[PDB]
């Protein structure tokens, strides 16, 4: 079979993409180690058939792969006929991601969608790994599935309480015990913060951009899907902020908040995971940092939406992942405060109390400053709008 | 044999029950005409054998009956020795419900569990009526069953698909077709709404709390199991909200949502069903009402589970079942909406468009009001969490 | 706010702690609302540097904080240079508790230790709040202190006579009246009982597990230090009994005596204290109980140590703190004796006469029992060793 | 990991339904006398008296200052019994009678290699030291079941698959287990004998000098723990405890009621001491002799026995075995029927074996012409039998 | 002397 890493791509926000915009995304996906984009599309978008076409063409031109994620918040069980005709077009397309000789197909929800009639009407074999909510259902589904994709990327206990971290693998283990002789696609997400009038909460992630990958080496799922490449609206994008996507409102908390440096962390772990290593290998000294724009208690001045649910469980911290070939001393300035920790060789995340004002990072070995600089955003104690996304940046020696 | 009515009881949530807690539920089931509780227990609960012991003791003390429902979401075929030793304890307990001289036993799922080894190891005869997902396997079952219990209590196309109502008997007929001479335990459920990470949907029930009982008089299955007595998490409880049960998170949408009044509908139909009568007998003038707490299109922005699947197929209605000895006039006030219908004698369900605000109900005969009052709960257009449970109430002359 | 609660942690008994042991302790403190551990360490322990390093790392990993408590029962004024190099290691570690931007440092005694030389050699600012015996020295110390920590956690009148309680705030006033521009760290301690051949006495505490938090909301000090997290030797631990710690001989009176339930009282008072409320808020219905294992006059059978000084001033009582949302009746069975008392909503402590034998508690409201059970420990009228520690337990709804 | 070594003994809870606490006390006092630290309480989920007897056994332990731990017999317990396993551990992990290995509650199994201890440990407050019985050495080395060690059941000569090979016993399997138990704990098995005669199991392993040989191996190997198989498994003939009044006959009374094995504890005791003290030789206290032998030649034909002869018996020897425990060298003389043997024996603990003769058995130890101990075998060797019995009779004499 | 930073339940 081999191991593969996919990334969740929001087709709904790229109405105006060209083939070239797609190729730029997949090129940056390729150089992270990602094998394929899950193209998350909706029945209600007039641009779905066009943009699926562009994505598969782009995949073919840059030798990336793609598979379709039928987003069943929009698709319905009564859409079988359409879904079949789409699979007929793309299951045997050269750009279609193939898992064990079959066209991978997944979904967002759609636990009840029967893939049997789709599979029977398409010549080319299909490998159906829908997103399922219940591990028990994943182990006994009657819908002709070949594995399950868990959306449990963040700490949760089973209810609609926001719970503290850190992330545990409890839900992965429940899924895995039910999927014995089937495939498990584990989710990997750095972050979660959403601020729409139809959804306004955070999950408690913190060191999640690093720790989740550590869990992937322990657990070795058959597949990984990164949530997400470009879902700006829920703040878990690790892809670039593309000029051509259509803003859904999330520009407010994503436009000046690059997340690209998180691909610096994912890259060594994607390689280790595909190689079956238990520990990543650091090739050069780098540093990744992330922090929210304000302390969590800063009441904003203008926001037509309330503060997000769950923010009292966040910590006011600056997070720093160092990827070093030899041990060193990490020094962090956060506003008026300064901290220092010795940090070992390898990939290591530390958290520092967040202070209002300038952020500065330095890594020294013997007496040599090996890398360092100012964080790209000042922490503030005022805000117009509740922004619980994070700014991410990096230094590379 | 005779006909009996049973009710699904969650042992999993009564860890702290005393024998008296059981006896209270048992008395309320006895007043409804219920013959036995299905004790739905799991192997993974330390307290299963304790609460099974109290249950059987309580049954004998109040001349009530119980039988075990092994929940095979938790039990497995590896548990045969334990299941056999439990059957050896209780198959001839004085509280054990006996169906034509055999101890009734059932399950949740566990279609492939073989009762042969269990029956050949227990002296007392056992009557195995497991929950089977496949009507056809109910006819060719190699597992030494004496009947099948259907869990198709709600409108569905299979795979837990949600479809518009009303409830039909399509699945019941497949079971009775394939069972031939074996026993059929038909499910009766008033509602379905659940709001957890692993399950977040509604079935489209609506007038189901009445319409299913009418379907039972027409159908006359050998047995009936009410889903359920106390499954708060799925909103189909007809028993009281008990103070001793353990909250699984469902108190959020059930603490203030009594469903006791639905027993007013159940009681005369249970009697007609055991009598084999084709129509219920109304002894006194009564009215049962139910409705959801909000219009279906309300947005609950902080609820991290998001809205349940299926809600677009619901209607915003107030539902009213009248139990009338004589024709009369029903008037309902729903917010600013105003309705009046001539209701015939007997048991009749009417539904009316939902209006936000206070609800009011009145039955008049010869221009004299014979029962009425204000709905226990005001319908509202704002909400913290999605709740698609119903408030149920009644009025009696 | 700018108000924090700390707990006194015995570094001397955790030579074999791992970082993970420390994390478990800190997580349980974090759950209680405690902000930092006072790392009470000795110059003579070979493992002080290691275990200091562990604790600070663990604070970093679970985003807790720690500060060093130099135990001047062991440290001497001649240790200035070693204390300085330790403060240079940790004053700017992220795990280090910062108070108004300065590294908090404290001590056990050491009244005469001069902090000026330490402040002068350490670049990071330092906030020194040593334990001072004399309130007047707190008012006029020449040792460059920024506040004072009182050890007056129990009833005492200035001399070495043991006195009856209850606790008063007499010593708290004396300190505050000497610290009206510096910081007062007030002690909070639930109990006191020690039984070594170098210290063998009780203080008279009784209702102190609750009374002292009440005094804190009135006496609103700048900081609180809880005595203690894990000093089993003096029976004032509120932390778990950790198997990783090294028994000094106190296991004889602490192995079978959990104190964890006192954290149920602390948590609402810690919340109120930080939020400046003068009354705590009760979340759900709970009960905490505690009692000594024998009537105080029981002469025991093989104790190589005499009866502790002061035990004749104790009361043979069972103490119950009810945390309640509405009023209720509390009934207490102690041996062959049964008592009841009506109990208001809120947090209320009642004492009950001790009877030898088993102990039972139940809280009733509207006839229903809402919480109750048996105490984990039967009161005995014989014993091998003098044990004036208490057994603590709880019940929750 | 514990600075000290310990010896435990496998105890069948399944045969002691009618035990009282006092019956337990009696067994534990004789185990204490031997230097054994704890009983492994081998119990089954399907016994209605498991909780009654575990309770009695923990109380007895605390009352006589002995220790116990639970051996979950996974021929009956199943991986789906985590909840009950977990709750029994919460009852007993901190019981006064619970054996603690370096502060954690010891827990063991028979088989159950895939049972996951993680969920138990995580749900039990008091720490737990998981040393299950594992059949594969290689799997002891990278098990995913949260184990702190492995307990080997390779107590007898075998090529695996319960194959029967000639002895003498070697440590080939202990090495495999120790090689894969790098940092973790190895609990090695010590068994004197093996003969079982049931429908489901009817064979012998070739043990012979095993009741002594295996202890000598333990002083060279110094495993972190030892479990003696067994205290009272009468059914497999490896019991070293008394034949108790109160146990329930499972059918083994036929070959065990008149076959005391207590004298084997005389060999056990000094070797338990050298093992715990990390010493390479035992210390002999007084001159003693321990003898054992089967009741009949191995070619005896028992036509009435529907089980037929046990598998393996062709590799046995018709021998009488004698272990001498001498403070100074002496001469061993043995009479077996009309056979007559004498051999010089060094000081220390030495086993000799002599061809078996039908009839009266006799033993004598003399030093420079002077009798120091000896007497008649407790059982005449017979050449005709009703049922195949390949258990041994065991006796002793003391100077 | 070097630590693993933020880490999963297990190191130590
Ligand atoms: O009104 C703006 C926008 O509307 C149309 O475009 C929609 C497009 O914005 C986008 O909306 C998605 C949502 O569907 C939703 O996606 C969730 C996602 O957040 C997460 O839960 O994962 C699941 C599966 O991936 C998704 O269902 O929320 C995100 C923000 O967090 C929204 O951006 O996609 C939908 C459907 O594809 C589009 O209809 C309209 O075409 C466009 O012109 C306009 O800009
Ligand atoms: O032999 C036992 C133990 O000795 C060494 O470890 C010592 C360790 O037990 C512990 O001893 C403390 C005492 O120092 C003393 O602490 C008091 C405390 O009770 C209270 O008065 O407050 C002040 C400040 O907190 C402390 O001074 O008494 C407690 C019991 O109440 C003892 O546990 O810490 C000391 C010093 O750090 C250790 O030296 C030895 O290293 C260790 O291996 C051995 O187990
Ligand atoms: O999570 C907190 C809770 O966990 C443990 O108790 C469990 C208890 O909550 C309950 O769990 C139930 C689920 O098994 C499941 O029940 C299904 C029914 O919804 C439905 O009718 O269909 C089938 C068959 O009837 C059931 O499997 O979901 C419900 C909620 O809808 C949920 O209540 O029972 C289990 C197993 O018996 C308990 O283990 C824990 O023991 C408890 O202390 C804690 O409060
Ligand atoms: O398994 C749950 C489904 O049960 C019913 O669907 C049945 C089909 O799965 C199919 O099952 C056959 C089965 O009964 C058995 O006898 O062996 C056959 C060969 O392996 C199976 O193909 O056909 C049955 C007859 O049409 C169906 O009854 C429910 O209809 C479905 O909703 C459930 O998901
Ligand atoms: O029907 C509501 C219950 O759904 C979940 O339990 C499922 C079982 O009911 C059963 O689901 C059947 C399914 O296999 C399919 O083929 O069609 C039937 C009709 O829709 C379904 O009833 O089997 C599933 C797999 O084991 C179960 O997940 C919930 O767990 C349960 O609580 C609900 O009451
Ligand atoms: O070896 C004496 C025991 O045999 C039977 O129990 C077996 C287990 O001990 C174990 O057998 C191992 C087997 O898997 C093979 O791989 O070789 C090993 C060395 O010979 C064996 O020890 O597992 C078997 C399968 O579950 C068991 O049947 C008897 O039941 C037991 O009483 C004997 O003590
Ligand atoms: O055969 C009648 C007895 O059966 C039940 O007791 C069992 C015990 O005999 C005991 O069985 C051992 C068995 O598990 C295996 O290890 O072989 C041994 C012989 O070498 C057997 O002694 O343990 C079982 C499980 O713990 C018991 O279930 C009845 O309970 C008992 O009353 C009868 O005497
Ligand atoms: O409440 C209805 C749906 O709202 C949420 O999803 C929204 C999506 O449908 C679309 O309108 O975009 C917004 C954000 O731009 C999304 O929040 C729910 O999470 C979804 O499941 C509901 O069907
Ligand atoms: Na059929
Ligand atoms: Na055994």
């Amino acid at each position: 079979s081999n191991k593969y890493v996919t990334a969740h791509f929001m087709v709904g926000i790229v109405e105006n993409y060209t083939v070239d915009d797609w190729k730029h995304d997949m090129e940056l996906a390729k150089e992270t180690g990602i094998d394929a984009f899950a193209l998350n599309c909706a029945s209600i978008d007039s641009y779905t058939d066009k943009q699926l076409a562009y994505a598969y063409e782009a995949a073919e031109e840059v030798d990336f792969k793609v598979f379709i994620s039928f987003d069943f918040a929009y698709w319905s069980n009564g859409d079988t006929a359409r879904i079949t005709s789409i699979m007929q077009t793309y299951a045997d397309h050269p750009g279609q991601f193939q898992y064990n000789g079959a066209a991978l197909v997944s979904t967002f929800v759609g636990d009840s969608f029967d893939w049997g009639p789709v599979k029977r009407a398409v010549d080319h074999p299909i490998f159906a790994v829908p997103n399922l909510q219940d591990p028990n259902w994943a182990g006994h589904a009657t819908t002709s599935i070949d594995g399950a994709f868990s959306w449990y990327a963040w700490p949760t206990d089973g209810g609609n309480s926001i719970i503290k971290g850190p992330m545990t693998t409890i839900w992965d283990d429940r899924f895995r015990n039910n999927l014995k002789d089937k495939v498990y696609m584990a989710p990997v997400s750095p972050w979660f913060s959403t601020h729409f009038n139809t959804k306004n909460w955070v999950f408690i992630c913190e060191d999640l951009p690093h720790l989740r990958w550590q869990q992937m080496l322990e657990m070795q799922p058959e597949l990984i899907e990164i949530i997400s490449w470009n879902d700006y609206g829920e703040s878990h994008y690790i892809g670039p902020y593309s000029e051509a996507h259509s803003d859904d409102g999330s520009a407010q908390w994503t436009k000046d908040f690059p997340h690209d440096a998180w691909r610096i962390i994912a890259k060594p772990y994607i390689a280790a995971y595909k190689a079956g290593e238990r520990e990543p290998t650091v090739e050069s000294d780098q540093l990744v940092y992330w922090y929210r724009p304000t302390p969590k208690a800063v009441t904003c001045s203008k926001d037509p939406l309330g503060p997000p649910n769950g923010i009292n469980l966040l910590e006011d911290s600056v997070f720093v992942t160092t990827l070093l070939t030899e041990p060193a001393t990490l020094t962090v300035g956060s506003g008026s405060l300064e901290f220092s920790v010795d940090v070992d060789a390898g990939i290591v995340t530390n958290s520092f109390p967040m202070g209002v004002g300038s952020q500065a990072f330095s890594v020294t070995r013997d007496g040599e400053e090996i890398l360092g600089g100012d964080g790209g955003l000042d922490v503030q104690d005022r805000c117009d709008y509740y922004n619980f996304n994070v700014y991410v940046g990096s230094f590379s020696a």
